Parts: structure tokens; sequence; C-alpha cells
């Protein structure tokens, strides 16, 4: 006789749950996830910000990581999110327990989030974490200001409904630098064409290409560093090969369309 | 010396309280709010969905004539929204508390009713009413099938975020009615341009004002009937003078032109 | 170099996940979980109770066991439970997608399954699953009837904040039978004194035993069959060796004196 | 013809609304709402505590007395409850949205304030205010400490289910003051004997007048001053007719002892 299956933990490549010391992005912002996952620390002297936690294990290394940067827990004012998946909220809700930091997030990203990424559109109860409420709801195109630093939320809805990229600047060697950090634009696994959870799917990923290749965009970062060809290891030359947002933009379009036509084949 | 003002409750003209019995608007739709609110109930052979509920205080006499139609409170299934303002979803959380119904709205709405229509972004708190959850969050163009009734949600984003414009088809004298029940297109005392809360406000109304244009539209009826020109108090010529979806969508266009200009005056 | 942990999942026994068909416990109780996890069904002419469900993955065996005895899923009302933890809340979420039923439970356990277990006080995130909301809140000694059958609250706190017996009265050879669900009493590696999650923590076990002791109780069940020595997969002598609630109370009272000297000696 | 009632607001005594300036209790303790409402600030080197707002209408005010107490919107880290009542806890969710705060409750009480205080047990939803989420639930004799001031929970259900009293010890004059914030004991127009939302509300409130005639009490704050007969008004005579914990605990017991002898006649 035969019994259920256990469940199955969302189990992932060694290189996303290896830590890594900070890397300087520019002068106030900080790579502090691990080699393969980013998480973005924006220091202000109003408070700190934080784009992305990781997967749900990574939640002490970031505090590490935070107070090696001189940014003690009471610092943290803010978490932002590129969507509300395990890899990159995985950690919100225990950040929350352990530090002042309050999360700003759009509607369907707040939903998502608030059900620890159960009922996924296309993952079902596969890929969940510990559920967190966000503190404040923003809207397509508002500004967040922390000590100066403005973040613009621009909303790039597919991979999740609530999919955002974020953006502000920064600067390096005296001149301003406009960093965008634009959500994934891959679907995987996801049904394409006539997906009755998401009937306006395909709308929406053209609609994104085309917002992330207009992104103001001195420098792209993307939650997955490789998406943007980012290489975390690779120390003063980690951002060398990075890509510009209208390259990433037009990949993710060709890919896109690929899986389209081999959807229609299988 | 001087007191904080006292809470100032939302108050409404009287028609809008004033209980009508049940009106037949086709086979298995009917009006069960009040002259001059909508709440819309559908019967099927698999349970009955209700569309709005309108003011707080109203859910008593909703249930009311739920009865009269031989609807009891297990068989109400199904509530849905055109958006989540007190005169609308007041009493959605005591509907849900003495009857099997269960919510189901997009992100926005969902967010907003979860707080009662508090922190509005026009109206701060000003007009809040029972919080309420959804048990089920809909995409643009999902269906919702009922008894092999259909509903298909249409985004109509502007007068909230969340607003929704439901469709779907009845019979009336053995032919099909394609029903639109669209929601406001109004922006009473909106700021419109440069909204810090709403910053693509206007791009929303129009691309709302186009969506509701092309609706398939036998019949459209509203969250206030006077915006589509019906007078449920008319008896057997209550819907005789209803606009189309295209005269509701050119007339509410030229209203928020004309709002636009005065703003810009003002 | 040396990663993060990979995530670990929440694996159990076989026995746990082992599918059975429906046991009848009296004229319209029956036991439809695995072999040894209690998930209860109980059968009135205007509905159907379900308490508790067991692991997450156990949600399409419940609904096949409900079909084979005639429970479709909207006929399923209401959803009760012993105490939130991942191997009796498991599958409440999906069960609410997928059937009629709405949860009632105390604001504990409401607290519980809307954070899907985590941050648990003794266990932090390491048994966790997709969360829920409670459509009603009950307090102790408070009574819902479904159909005829009453079932009373008797809060238990000490395995949870939040646990909670349930009794009702059952009829089996024309004659009544007071059926009492009793929660665990167990505190599985838990710290017991000194606790600052859960200061009063023994105080509340030594309150919850003399509850159990005290209940209406002609058969008792629990939610590990062998913690009342029900053996599920007996056939007709399932219940035969089952002890009295207050044998239940006693022996766990034994056997937390006991961990409470263990405890002191580490 | 006759339509529904208009909604009608909580509408309180003026000297429940009227505005104070602070009033010193203790060395770092002050009360900072109106003269008829409590709201206590306690200022420590690392933030800022509030225990209860008062009305909802009250936001400004006590951001403004917190300014005047140097103590900015990102000082402010913990607000803490007596209960969830509007009168008492109305501000709380705008004072998260403008502030650094974040709110620690039991379970009760966190379940009462995320309803905005909507389907209270006795007053339904005649009485009710914006919904606010906890950020920290705590069980009974749990201790937060904020800067080296340690507040202890003392449940006293009764008034509320999550009726809770604060103590802390502060300094005056060179001398450790203890002081206690007990909440409200009173019943008004409740059903006490054989209610069926409230079924051990009796037992309850009797456990709840021990628990308050027990606490350690050098001074006794209540949220409505009068209770424990401290006049804001009088200056440096404020708290000098104030009761003991003991008297208000007597007081509170005569009352209901009195009431449930009317309820019975009635
Ligand atoms: C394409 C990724 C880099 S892989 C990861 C994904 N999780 C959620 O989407 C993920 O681990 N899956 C599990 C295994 C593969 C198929 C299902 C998906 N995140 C994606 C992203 O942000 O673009
Ligand atoms: C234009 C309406 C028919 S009046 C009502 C409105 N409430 C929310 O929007 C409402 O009572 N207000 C209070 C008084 C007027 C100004 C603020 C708004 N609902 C609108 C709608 O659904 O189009
Ligand atoms: C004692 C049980 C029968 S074992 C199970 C427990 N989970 C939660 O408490 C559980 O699997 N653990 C994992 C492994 C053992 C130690 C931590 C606990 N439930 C208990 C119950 O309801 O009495
Ligand atoms: C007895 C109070 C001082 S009067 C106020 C009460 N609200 C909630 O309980 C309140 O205004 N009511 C409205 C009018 C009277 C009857 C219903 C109650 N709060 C009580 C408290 O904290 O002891
Ligand atoms: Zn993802
Ligand atoms: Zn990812
Ligand atoms: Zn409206
Ligand atoms: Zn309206
Ligand atoms: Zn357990
Ligand atoms: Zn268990
Ligand atoms: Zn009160
Ligand atoms: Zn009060």
């Amino acid at each position: 006789e035969v019994p259920l299956p256990q469940l199955r933990a969302y189990t992932v490549d060694a290189s996303w749950l290896q830590p890594m010391a900070p890397l300087q992005i520019a002068d106030h912002t900080w790579q502090i996830g691990t080699e393969d996952l980013t998480a973005l620390l924006v220091q202000t002297p109003d408070g700190a910000v934080l784009l992305d936690g990781g997967m749900p294990q990574m939640a002490s290394h970031l505090l590490d990581n935070m107070k090696a940067r001189g940014v003690t827990p009471r610092d943290l004012r803010l978490i932002l999110l590129s969507h509300a998946h395990a890899d990159h909220a995985g950690p919100v809700a225990e950040l929350k327990r352990r530090t002042g930091a309050k999360v700003a997030a759009n509607a369907e990203s707040a939903v998502l989030l608030a059900r620890g990424g159960s009922d996924d559109l296309h993952f079902g109860d596969g890929i969940t974490y510990p559920p967190a409420n966000a503190d404040r709801i923003v809207m397509d195109g508002e500004v967040i200001t922390v000590g100066g630093i403005v973040f613009t939320a621009h909303f790039m809805a597919g991979h999740t409904p609530g999919s955002t990229a974020w953006t502000w600047t920064d600067t390096r060697n005296g001149k301003p630098v406009r960093i965008a950090y634009a959500d994934s634009l891959s679907a995987p696994g996801y049904q394409l064409q006539g997906n009755p959870r998401y009937p306006h799917l395909i709308e929406d990923y053209r609609r994104s290409f085309a917002t992330v290749r207009a992104l103001p965009c001195d420098v792209l970062l993307t939650p997955h560093p490789g998406a943007s060809n980012w290489d975390y290891a690779a120390g003063a030359r980690a951002g060398a090969k990075a890509l510009t947002c209208k390259a990433y933009a037009d990949a993710a379009e060709q890919k896109f369309d690929g899986q389209l036509a081999k959807e229609t084949a299988g």
C-alpha cells in the first residue's frame, strides 16, 4: 500500500544560498545577499532600505551584513520587493519581527505576501514561505522618499501580477548613477496562452518588456544576477558585463516568443 | 476652549436608503437594493450571486428580499463587487457572517475591503465601513461560473484602483440579454493631475472609458442607477431610458474632461 | 565554502499519510482522514462539519472520502479545529478554496492559522502550512449548531495557546453517545519552565488536564488516534481499547510531570 | 414612506475630545491625550512607547504632544493597548502609517483591532474605527523591554476578551514608582448572564477583579481617568485622589454585583 507523498521543500542551487560579504554597487547601494540572489541595501542618513531579501533562511545573514555596514536592526526602516516569491521575499516576515522595518508593496504583491506565496497562479502551493503583511500599498509610479533617496515604482506585471521595477539615483565617482532594479521577466513552466487564472498574461508581459526598455537605467540589477549578467563573486569586475535595460528587455522578449512558439507546438 | 470635532457619519440622500421590493431585470437577474443604490441578485439552479450590497445598514433588507425571491441564507454562494466603497460594499462583512456567501474580488478591491475603506486614496478615513476578507482573488478577464451563468471581470480602474465591470448573459422573452454592470466613472472631488497617491489616474480613467465603450452590452446597469438613466421606482418603465455602454462612457469622458479643465483653472 | 542549509520539509511517519476509507464512529460521525491522523466528518441534514483535516497534502483524499459519504463540496459548511499546527490544519486553506466551507476558531487558533503556523511559540518556522482566515471567532463554552448537532468549544490551552476540545452528542444503537474530540496534551520538545513566549504554560496545562478529565465523554477521540488508544486500521475493533477522558488526562499529566522533572535535571 | 436610518457616528462627551498639554506622571511617563481619555507616552533612551491613543480623531494631537516632548515620528517604536475599542485604539491605524511604531497585543485584541471593532460581542457594529494589524502577539505575563523599561502584560478579560493591564517601573523623586495601567472593568449595557457570545463572562470578570487587586501598584492609571479618580485638568493635584488598585477592583466588583442583581430583576 501507498501513502500520500511527503511534502517537498523548495530546494535551490547551492550558489543561491552561498553567503557573501557586502559588495558595493554605488556610494550608498550594496549587494548584501548571496552569490546568486540579490538583496540590496541602500543606506541613507535617515535609515536604511532593503530591496528583496532572497530565501527564507537568509534573514540572519542579511542582518549580519547590515551590522557590518553600520545598520543596526532599528535603523532598517523600509523593505521593498521585486515580487513576492519565496526566493526574493522569503525572509520578510522574520525581518519585520527582528527589525524596525515596514514593508511597502503594490496590492498584488501584498496579497501574495500575506498568503506566503500559497495559491500561486502557476505553482499552486509548491513554493511557499512565512506570510507577512504590508504596511503601505503603493500605486504605479508612486514615489517613496527615504533620506533624500527617491524610489519610484514601475509596475511590470507578468512573472507575477505584482512584479515591480524600482528605480533610484545614487552617486559614484562624483557623478549621478540612475539605478534600475528590474524584476524577473521569466515565465518558468507557465501556461502562457489561454490561462484561466491569468487571461491577459501575454499582453501584460508585452507591456512589461516595453516598460523595462524605457526605464532610467545607467546600471541595471536583477533579482537573479545572472539575468542581467552580473557576477557577484567577480569582485571589482562583478558588474562589468551587466546588460543595459534595453538588452535585458530584448533578451527576455526573444525568450518569451520562443516559449510561446514551443507552447503552441506542445 | 475647543474640543476636537466629533466623528461625522457617512450620511446620504434618503432615496439611497429607501427600501424597494425586488425589480426584475431579466429572467434570473433582479434589483433587490434601494431606490437609488443597486444590489443585483442573480439566481441560478446552483445558488445565488449578489453583485454589490449598497450601504452598511442594508444587510437585513437584502436578506428579506432574497427570502422573498426564494433564496435562503445558505443559498447565497457568491458576492461580487463593483468597487469597495461604503455605499456599494457596506454590508459585505455582515452578509458573510449571516449567509454562506464568499467574496471574489481583484487584489485592489480586496485590500480596500480588508481595511473597511479606510486610508482611501481620496477620502482618507471619511467614508468607512466594516472590513471584510475576500475568499478568491480574480484577475482581469477571469471568469467565474455559477450554475451555468458565466460572470466575466473587466477591470476599469479610476473611481477606485480596483473598479470592475462584471458582465454575464441572461435571457428575456426567449432571447439572450448581455448584461453589463459597469462601475462608476465619476471622480468626485478627486485631485486628478499630479496626484502622488495615484500618479497614473488620468491614463487609467482614459483606458476605462474605452473598456466600458466596448463591453458586451444589451442592457447596462450601474451602481448608482441614475448614472445609466435607470429609475428603479418607475415600475415597468424603470429601464426604458437606460443608456448604452457607449453613451455612458462618452458622458463620463465629457464630464471628466470638464473636470480636468476646471482643476487646471483652480 | 559552505552554503546556508536547504529548507527542510515537515516529513512524518508514513502511517500519518496512509489513506483509509471512511470509518464510522457513530450514526453521523466518521473518521475520514488517514490511518494515523484524525479528520472527523459529521453529517447533518443541514450540511456537513469537518473537524481537522490532517496534513496539507490530504485535501484531495478528504474530498474523495466526503464524496463517498454523499457530501459534495457545496455541502461542507463548517471546519472546526483542535489546534492550528500543520499536521491538523494543514489543508484548511485549500479546502476553503474548493468547498463552501467556513472556519470557526478561537482567537489564538485564528491568528496562528492566519500565519500558516509560522512564528510558532516553540517551533519557530520549522513546521508551516498554507495560511487561512477564520470566518467566525468563538469564545470558551460557545456553541455552534449545524442541523441540530450542537458543538461546544472547551478551551484547553497548552499544546498551543488556542488548543480546543469539541464536544457533541450523536447516537448509536438507538442511544445517545457524547463524543469528546479532545486536543493534544503533549509538549514535544517544549521549554516548560520560565518560557518567555509562554510564561503561564505550566498553569495552563494543569487547568487543561482538569478540563479534559471533566468533559462529557462516552467516546473520546484525539487528533493523533494513538493518544487515546484508537487503532483506525483495526476495523470493527478500532475503538475497542479507547481511553476514557479521565484516563487520557491522567496519562498526559503523568507524562507532563516526568517531563518537568527531566527539564529541571537538564 | 420610510427610509432606513442613517449611520450614527460614535459621539462622545466633549471632555473626551478636549486637548491637553502633556502632564507628567513620573520621570519618563506622561499623559498626552485629552482631559478625559488616557494616552500614555513612556520615553526611553531607545525610543518611545505609547499606551493607548484615545479616539480616532486624536492622532494629530498625539503627534503634536510627542513632538513637544522631543519624540519625532521615527522615535515612536511601540504601541500597546488596554483594549481595542474605538475610544482607546481609535487612531492606531493612522499612527502606524505616520510613525515608525509597531503594535504588540494579545490575540483577542489583535483580532478585534484587525476588524476595526466591528462585530463586537456587545455593540455589534455600533462603535467602529479604522482597522489595524498587530506586529507582535503577546501571551499573559509576557514582558516587552524598551530602553530598559520592562512592560509586563496582565490579562484581565471581561470588558473585552482581550482586556489587558500593563505594568512597568519608573522613578520619581529618586525612588521607584510601580505604575499599573489597568483596563476598564465596566460592563456598559452588557448582557452578563447566559450570553451566547461570551458564556464565561462572569467568571472572567471575577478573575479580573482579583488580578487587578494584586497588581504591583504604587500608582494606578486607567483608560478613562475618572475610573481611578484622576483629574487630568487639576494640574499639580491631578493624581492626588487616585485610587489604589485594590480600591479600584473593589469598586468595580461592587458595581458589577449590583448590575448582576439588576439584570436578574429585569
Ligand atoms: C527562472 C527563475 C530564475 S528560477 C526561480 C523559480 N521560482 C519562481 O519563479 C524556481 O526556482 N522554480 C523552481 C524550479 C524551476 C521551475 C519552477 C520555478 N525564479 C525564477 C525568476 O525569478 O526568474
Ligand atoms: C458620485 C457618486 C455617485 S457620490 C458617492 C460618493 N462616495 C464615493 O465615491 C459620495 O457619497 N461622496 C460624498 C459626498 C460628495 C463628495 C465625496 C463623495 N459615490 C459616487 C459614485 O459611485 O459615483
Ligand atoms: C507529539 C505529537 C503527536 S508529534 C506532532 C509534532 N507537531 C506538532 O506538535 C511533530 O511532528 N513534531 C516534529 C518531530 C518531534 C518534535 C517536534 C514536534 N504533533 C504532536 C501532537 O499533536 O501531540
Ligand atoms: C463605561 C465607559 C467609560 S463608556 C465607553 C463605552 N464604549 C465602550 O465600552 C461607550 O462610550 N458606550 C456608548 C454609550 C454608553 C453605552 C455603550 C458604551 N467606554 C467605557 C469603558 O472603557 O469603561
Ligand atoms: Zn519569481
Ligand atoms: Zn526568482
Ligand atoms: Zn465609490
Ligand atoms: Zn457610490
Ligand atoms: Zn500540534
Ligand atoms: Zn499533531
Ligand atoms: Zn471599552
Ligand atoms: Zn472606553
